[PDB]
């Protein structure tokens, strides 16, 4: 019972302690491609890189690098691509990946500007009549529609491969209410957001893996993927109380570093899964 476990950590206020045990037990793999000089400008943070073993490769002979990792959850039979918030110069790479990986959805858990500074580039068109064109990767992006809601917005975008003239519909699931500091009051809205994404079919096998990102693409994006997988696991196995989130988080960290950056985020994941269980259970 993770909830019982939850109350014990809270009781003895040992979340920071536990979070640290995870950091120490977390995997450590090479990130040689990421650190090459030629890729300096393709990374937003010096300390956040994709392990080579699980990095996403752009289908181009020039430079195939993009700071993004493929998180494969074998048992849950669910895959996610976690990536940093595109930079002014990597937006075309970002959409090239989406096209190449055949992703159906894009999950954004942050705002272009937070705490008075840029946390991500404006990589999608804001107005229908103002489409964007990424010359380097020869892609055209068009805002088709947008549904603004209280805690999040869903956008319908059309991505076209100018080379082939082929087009695809892409769903942009953007969570707009994540606090500047800390984590959400209650997981309620976050969980509904997650369900909306599931409902769209973006997380389903008939599509490439979903692309999730925040700023570094590890903290909040971690929270999102960890909760989804956990809820899914409880949905598969016979003993839903046999799902150990710390174990699942470590499994994910074999694919990308620092998923879940703080004790607050870790605590929040518990709330999300726990609160989410009383519902997804039936
Ligand atoms: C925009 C916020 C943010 C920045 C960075 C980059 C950062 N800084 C630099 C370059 O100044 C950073 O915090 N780096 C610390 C290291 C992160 C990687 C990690 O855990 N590495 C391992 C080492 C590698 S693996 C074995 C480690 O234990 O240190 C990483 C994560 C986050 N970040 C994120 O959620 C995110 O965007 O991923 C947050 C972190 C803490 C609290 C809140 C948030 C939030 O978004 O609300």
């Amino acid at each position: 019972e993770m909830e019982k476990e939850f109350e014990q950590i809270d009781k003895s206020g040992s979340w920071a302690a536990i979070y640290q045990d995870i950091r120490h037990e977390a995997s450590d793999f090479p990130c040689r491609v990421a650190k090459l000089p030629k890729n300096k400008n393709r990374n937003r943070y010096r300390d956040v890189s994709p392990f080579d073993h699980s990095r996403i490769k752009l289908h181009q002979e020039d430079n195939d690098y993009i700071n993004a990792s493929l998180i494969k959850m074998e048992e849950a039979q669910r895959s996610y691509i976690l990536t940093q918030g595109p930079l002014p110069n990597t937006c075309g790479h970002f959409w090239e990946m989406v096209w190449e990986q055949k992703s159906r959805g894009v999950v954004m858990l942050n705002r272009v500007m937070e705490k008075g500074s840029l946390k991500c580039a404006q990589y999608w068109p804001q107005k229908e009549e103002k489409e964007m064109i990424f010359e380097d990767t020869n892609l055209k992006l068009t805002l088709i529609s947008e549904d603004i809601k209280s805690y999040y917005t869903v956008r319908q975008l059309e991505l076209e491969n100018l080379t082939t003239q082929e087009t695809r519909e892409i769903l942009h699931f953007h969570y707009t209410t994540w606090p500047d500091f800390g984590v959400p009051e209650s997981p309620a809205s976050f969980l509904n957001f997650l369900f909306k994404v599931r409902e769209s079919g973006s997380l389903s096998p008939e599509h490439g893996p979903v692309v999730v990102h925040c700023s570094a693409g590890i903290g909040r994006s971690g929270t999102f993927c960890l909760a989804d997988t956990c809820l899914l696991l409880m949905d598969k196995r016979k003993d839903p109380s046999s799902v150990d989130i710390k174990k699942v988080l470590l499994e994910m960290r074999k694919f990308r570093m620092g998923l879940i950056q703080t004790a607050d985020q870790l605590r929040f994941s518990y709330l999300a899964v726990i609160e989410g269980a009383k519902f997804i259970m039936g």
